[PDB]
């Protein structure tokens, strides 16, 4: 019946009505018209007290029973804990990889017996023992799935071990229910007759007392520490029958099978646990038959769902973030292996330790023991009902309360926007299946510190463009525009998101600034008019500069025109109406304008291709032409205008159309170094830098005109990280206060008929790729080291 895979080259189909069954080196099984008879087997071993000999006894064979069982069978290996010698029959199999490694499963008729029989034949050992519970757990898996009703009330099904006490003799049967019980009476066998001829129980049942576990995992009852009571139940009442108990000095869980159907619920769940070794899901650590016990280890923390109504508290953005990248870790493992998590909830869900920055926080479990179905789940798994299993998680995890205890997230139950998350649970709770992400997938979507960092997206009305913006020092948000001629002031609250805006000026705004005493803002506009505007009451004017007001800075007000003319201002002369500048200063002419200002107090500031400095004289006092790093940069990226200025231990220069940061020496006047922009970019695959704002924790952010931010670390000015697919261009950035202590980054960017967006980024956007990196790393490692 074998035939090779070129005879017949769809084989999906063929594989699932029991057609081809591949067996390997391109051969196919193909059941029918097999060799319909034994084809002369010699066995290495033929004396009873070598062997093990399970008996099944049926009235008869169902049909396609011996096609299923081959397919099950042609898997099995002692080493799974050589290739064999298979050979096949219609109804049986025989596999060989050593004298010491076979199984031989096949037909076989007594006589004066209708009945018919499954014989299963392995050597007295450990593979033997092992290989014999491989096949017995896939007979009996094969008989629960596919061939119910053969099982209850036996059915004239009955499972017989065969065995004697001296070799030569013919072998007798034993029951298993029988052999069973006297497993728990004892562990011999004992003649009836003569009590001298004794067998052990075990090694003609091996598979009864669980003697095929793997070496680690099976029960030194010296080292428990167990009892059975109700005062160690864990979750008084729930997982079932779980107590808490010692094993090996730790706090372990264990689960009793007592009181019902024990060896093959247990078998079961063995071969389901033995072969997964993922730090997601909860691990094994003992199995044992004097009690039917599973030890697995304890979680100190308790379950998900007790915590997310009794200790809301801990739930801090960090701690939701990484229960939910486990949680898809231990889904994407299960779905990796071709297993089903069917119902996953908090429930499920066990935390291991509540600090944010621990490499395990939380694991799946399924203990032995509604509205967290998919919709063809609840009418009717399939793993896009696990990823909308989890979808749902997700909300619960990132609403305080709510379903525990769908509707927008946010409005619903107040739940601090989280823009990132929401857009995936939006997609894991899609309807159709296949338009919800794959669990690898989501893990992906989960391990990006941006999902982490990103606290606000506001959208702002259509064509309408921002030039300018500033933050009062206090969610408020001062916006100067240009989508037109006449110049308009808007006001962005980010805290109830909310857009005004009213003409002001006859000419764009082109900078803002903040003067504090009252309050004002003072706008400067291409005209040169400095339009100074109440902040609490509606709508002065300070004397007009020479040309367009290029920058506002602010102590004292300073402005910078693109007359190349410096005009300082004093707080108070600011608040009258036509009031001329303290001073006036030239440090360039009309071609070069005064592009940008900053401190570090000294007050350094770029205007054209040079950076100057003053301290509080108002004098000039050092003046670093930038145009001779041509001979170390481009020629045309060194003769740009300097468009902005960052200070802190170098100079950071950014130049107009130019792709390249300068690094300067604030003593020696000397070039330090370059920034190619264009060189990090194209490691993850413009370059052009718009913005350039500074962390003093130690980072440099970089927005580039393709709306990239390069995060570097400025420390031999590694690159961070680049992030993107958030705008086209950025156009503005700069740190700002949103109340309560929360430092973040608002980074004005383009979506270009033009969308323009303003995103707010948490502060600690590089600490955190940082640390989520090495989590990865490190859990990488130990999913490495459990194989
Ligand atoms: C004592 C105990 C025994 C077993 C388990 C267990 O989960 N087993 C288990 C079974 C199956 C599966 C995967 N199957 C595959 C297909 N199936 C259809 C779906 C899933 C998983 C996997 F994980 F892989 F998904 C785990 C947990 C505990 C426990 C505990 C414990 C520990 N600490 C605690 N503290 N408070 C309470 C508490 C409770």
């Amino acid at each position: 019946g074998i035939i090779s895979r070129r005879d017949v080259e769809y084989f999906k189909l063929l594989e699932k009505f029991q057609i081809a069954l591949p067996i390997g080196e391109e051969y196919l099984l193909v059941p029918s018209s097999l060799s319909d008879h034994r084809p002369v087997i010699e066995l290495p071993h033929c004396e009873n007290s070598e062997i093990i000999i399970r008996l099944y006894e049926m009235p008869y064979f169902p049909m396609g029973f011996w096609s299923r069982l081959i397919n099950r069978l042609l898997e099995i290996s002692p080493y799974m804990l050589l290739r064999p010698n298979r050979m096949y029959w219609r109804q049986g199999i025989y596999l060989n990889w050593s004298p010491e490694a076979y199984c031989l499963v096949g037909s076989e008729v007594l006589d004066n017996h209708p009945e018919s029989f499954l014989k299963i034949t392995v050597p007295s050992c450990r593979k033997g023992c092992i290989l014999l519970g491989q096949v017995v757990d896939h007979i009996d898996s094969l008989m629960e799935e596919w061939f119910p009703g053969l099982l209850e009330i036996e059915t004239l099904l009955k499972k017989w071990a065969l065995y004697s006490f001296n070799d030569g003799e013919e072998h007798q049967k034993i029951l298993l229910d029988d052999l069973m019980k006297k497993a728990e009476e004892g562990d011999l066998l004992v003649n009836p007759d003569q009590p001298r001829l004794t067998i052990p129980i075990s090694q003609i049942a091996p598979d009864l007392i669980l003697a095929d576990l793997p070496r680690n995992i099976m029960l030194n009852n010296d080292e428990l520490e167990f009892e059975q009571a109700p005062e160690f139940l864990l979750g008084d009442g729930s997982f079932g029958s779980v107590y808490r108990a010692a094993y090996e000095g730790e706090e372990v869980a264990v689960k009793i099978f007592n009181k019902h159907t024990s060896l093959r619920l247990l078998r079961q769940e063995l071969v389901v646990l033995c072969h997964l070794h993922h730090p997601s899901l909860i691990s094994l650590l003992a199995a044992g038959i004097r009690p039917r016990m599973l030890v697995m280890e304890l979680a100190s923390k308790g379950s998900l769902d007790r915590l997310l109504q009794q200790d809301k508290a801990s739930l801090t953005r960090t701690l939701q973030h990484r229960i939910a990248l486990h949680v898809a870790d231990g889904l994407r493992y299960l779905h990796s292996a071709m297993i089903i998590y069917r119902d996953l909830k908090p429930h499920n869900v066990l935390l291991f330790t509540l600090y944010p920055n621990a490499a395990i926080i939380a694991k799946i479990a399924d203990y032995g023991i509604p509205g967290f179905r998919a919709p063809e789940v609840a009418r009717g798994y399939n793993q896009q009902a696990d990823v909308y299993s989890f979808g749902l998680l997700l909300y619960d995890i990132l609403t305080t309360g709510g379903r525990i205890v769908l509707p927008d997230p946010v409005k619903e139950y107040g739940c601090a926007p989280w823009p990132m998350v929401e857009k995936l649970i939006k997609q894991c709770l899609k309807e159709n299946p296949q338009e919800r992400p794959t669990s690898a997938q989501v893990f992906d979507i989960l391990n990006s510190a941006e999902l982490v960092c990103l606290t606000r997206r506001i959208l702002l009305p259509k064509n309408v463009i921002v030039e300018c913006m500033v933050a009062t020092h206090h969610a408020s948000i001062w916006l100067g525009c240009g989508h037109t001629d006449r110049g308009q002031l808007s006001f962005l609250d980010l805290n109830t998101e909310g857009y005004t805006s009213e003409e002001v000026a006859d000419s764009r705004i082109l900078c803002l600034a903040l003067v504090h005493l009252e309050s004002w803002i003072v706008s400067g506009t291409q005209s040169g008019t400095l339009l100074v505007i109440n902040t609490e009451d509606g709508k002065h004017t300070l004397e007009k500069m020479t040309d367009s007001v290029t920058c506002l800075y602010c102590n004292f007000l300073l402005v910078g025109t693109a007359d190349g003319k410096l005009a300082i201002f004093e707080d108070k002369t600011v608040k009258l109406k036509g009031a001329a500048p303290l001073k006036i200063l030239n440090i360039g002419n009309v071609s070069t304008p005064l592009m940008c200002l900053s401190e570090s107090n000294v007050m350094w500031g770029g205007c054209g291709t040079k950076i100057f400095s003053f301290s509080n004289d108002f004098t000039i006092q050092k003046l670093i032409e930038t145009r001779t790093s041509q001979l170390f940069s481009y020629a045309a990226f060194s003769d740009s205008n300097i468009i902005t200025v960052v200070v802190d231990t170098a100079l950071y220069i950014a130049k107009q159309n130019s792709p390249v940061v300068e690094v300067w020496d604030k003593k020696t006047e000397k070039l330090c170094g370059l920034i190619d922009c264009v060189h990090f970019l194209r490691e993850v695959m413009s370059g052009r830098v718009k913005t350039l704002c500074l962390q003093k924790n130690t980072a440099l952010w970089i927005g580039t005109g393709g709306g990239h931010i390069l995060l570097l670390d400025l420390s031999t000015r590694r690159l961070i990280r680049v992030i993107y697919n958030f705008c086209n261009s950025v156009r503005v950035m700069m740190t700002a206060q949103l109340g309560s202590l929360k430092n973040v980054m608002l980074v004005l960017g383009y979506n270009r008929e033009i969308q323009s967006c303003l995103t707010v980024w948490d502060i600690n956007l590089p600490h955190e790729v940082q640390n989520l990196e090495k989590h990865i790393e490190v859990r990488k490692e130990l999913a490495e080291k459990m194989r």
